[PDB]
This record gives structure tokens, C-alpha cells and sequence, in this order.
């Protein structure tokens, strides 16, 4: 599914010389955001909230009402009028129908007749006459790498904010791009990069990682604080298995890390036995920090999931 198209794009990118894990994560974050994880290879002309969502200033040149009428027509499957407002008379879209014919396609959307002309010439693809080729995953990958290597200067290859600006001349969805960037930085380990260099099909293997219950792993300090305090509660902790105690410690360390605690000094039961509160500092300290977990959900919450979420949280 997404894994197959993501693996294909990772191989195409590394085959084109995008070898830096930092540059590759950035490239993958921009492509993932602009195509919703490589699942949307065609531009959507559907705007359900309002015309304020339409990101092209030029679309208002015929007044607010003509733009609202084109929006309703696009929602009914006739986006020609909206495409003409958004891209007509720009980027080589001279003839009627060009704006929609050359709508965005690909991972780093190719839009406008002149960009289909330039990309076609550079990649030996008949994109002007068969623009649909730009929405085919294989060609889409080659076109995204070309957009990246020709529109992003070397100095902006490692920064999500600068790369987004060099690509789009504006900063849209920076939060979502930053989140995708941090996920790719975690996935592109040395062995994953080595398997991409070797050209392996399933190179992006995640593999079993050590959980926070192992010494030296991210969250281990908070995990041991939680585990010690759970064992101190004795039979009153309501935990009937070592596995449930470990799961609860993992959930507690995660909540603690998310709320800014560096240490769990105390564990308190509350909400009629349904909640566990992790506390940093004495209970009478007005600077005391706190975090809470649902006891039932925490006893069955995977320690591998808790360890993954805490590691990402610390990396953020």
C-alpha cells in the first residue's frame, strides 16, 4: 500500500543521489505532505469550508461571488471554472481547458502547461500531450526528484521551512511537514540507508527495537521511576501480572515525558480508582508537576508503543 509507493520513492530518490538521511527525510516530508502519504497523486478542486481555503490570490479577480459559484461547480464534479480562476492565464495556461488539463499531479505537484513542458523535455516524457503520466507513481517519483534537485538550492536541502519556501514560495502546513520530517529522521537509520544504497525492495524494514525497560534506552529513567513506585504500592496497585505492571510503567513514563517531568517522585490513585497521577516534587510544592493515565487503558497499553511514542517525543 503506502509502504510499496514509499519504498519505490525512497529507492528513486537515493538512486538520484539524495544520499543524506537529513535531505532524504526533508524530501520525503514535503512529498508526503503534498500528496497525503503518497495516496493523492491528483489535485483536489474540492473545498468544503469556504473560498478562504483557496490558496491562489488570483482566483478572486472576478469577485467573491464568481469564486463561490466555481467552488460549488467543482464540488459537483465540474472544476473547469475553478481551475480557470486558480491557474488560467498563468504558467503557460493560455488556451481554455489548459488550467484543468495541467492541474497538479504527482508527489511534488506539477501544475501549469509550461512546467509540464520543462519536466517533459528534462525527463524525456511526453507530459505536454499525456499529462496523466505525471500522476503515475513511477514517473511521479522521477518528477518529484527533478523538482527537488532543480528548485531547492543545496543550502536549503536540510531545513523543512527553507525547502518548503524554495518549492512553493510560501509556508503552508509547516506543522504537518515538520511532524513528517521527524518521523522520517527516526526511520532513516544507517542500516535502512545502507539497504537503499544496495537497492533492496523492502530496505525500509523497521525491525524490533529495545523498549524503554532496557537500560540506556530513551525513557528508561522515567520507566524505572514509575516501575519502582508501582511495586511500592504493593497489592493495592491492582496489577495482577508483571506484564501489566510494565505496561502501566510505560504509559506513566510517556504521560510524564509529554507533561515535561524529568522524574516521577510519587504515584497517586484518584477518580475512584480509575486514574493514576505521576507527580514530580513534594505534594506541597506549588511548582509540583503532574501527569495522569487511565489505569485500565495503561495496564493493556503496549510497552513497544509507549517506547516508540516516548522516543519520538524526546526527539521533538
Amino acid at each position: 500500500m503506502s509502504t510499496d509507493r514509499e519504498s519505490q520513492l525512497l529507492r528513486q530518490a537515493t538512486k538520484a543521489g539524495i544520499d543524506s538521511p537529513l535531505e532524504l527525510a526533508n524530501f520525503m516530508a514535503q512529498a508526503g505532505h503534498e500528496s497525503r502519504g503518497l495516496s493523492r497523486l491528483n489535485e483536489s478542486f474540492n473545498f468544503t469550508r469556504g473560498i478562504s481555503q483557496i490558496p491562489v490570490e488570483a482566483a478572486w479577480r472576478n469577485g467573491n461571488a464568481a469564486l463561490e459559484s466555481a467552488r460549488q461547480e467543482a464540488l459537483r464534479g465540474r472544476p473547469e471554472n475553478l481551475a480557470e480562476l486558480m491557474y488560467g492565464g498563468r504558467m503557460g495556461n493560455d488556451a481554455p481547458g489548459d488550467a484543468l488539463k495541467y492541474h497538479g499531479r504527482g508527489y511534488l505537484p506539477l501544475v501549469g502547461k509550461e512546467n509540464y513542458e520543462r519536466a517533459g523535455k528534462a525527463l524525456d516524457l511526453d507530459l505536454v500531450n499525456q499529462p496523466e503520466l505525471a500522476a503515475q507513481p513511477e514517473h511521479a517519483g522521477r518528477i518529484a526528484v527533478w523538482q527537488w534537485q532543480t528548485r531547492v538550492p543545496e543550502g536549503a536541502r536540510h531545513d523543512v521551512r527553507e525547502a518548503t519556501y524554495a518549492l512553493n514560495g510560501a509556508l503552508n502546513g509547516i506543522e504537518a511537514r515538520r511532524q513528517r520530517f521527524e518521523v522520517w529522521q527516526q526511520k532513516l537509520t544507517p542500516d535502512v540507508m545502507a539497504r537503499l544504497d544496495r537497492g533492496e525492495v523492502g530496505a525500509p524494514a523497521q525491525t524490533v527495537a529495545r523498549d524503554m525497560s532496557h537500560a540506556g534506552e530513551p525513557g528508561n529513567a522515567l520507566f524505572e521511576d514509575a516501575r519502582q513506585h508501582l511495586r511500592q504500592m504493593g497489592p493495592q496497585s491492582g496489577l495482577r501480572s508483571a506484564q501489566e505492571l510494565d505496561n502501566t510503567a510505560g504509559a506513566l513514563a510517556l504521560g510524564a515525558q509529554k507533561a515535561g517531568l524529568s522524574r516521577i517522585d510519587h504515584l497517586l490513585a484518584g477518580n475512584d480508582g480509575r486514574t493514576l497521577f505521576a507527580v514530580q516534587g513534594a505534594l506541597g510544592d506549588p511548582a509540583m508537576l503532574r501527569a495522569s493515565v487511565d489505569r485500565e487503558q495503561a495496564s493493556q497499553q503496549s510497552l513497544a508503543q509507549s517506547s516508540q511514542q516516548l522516543a519520538a517525543s524526546v526527539a521533538q
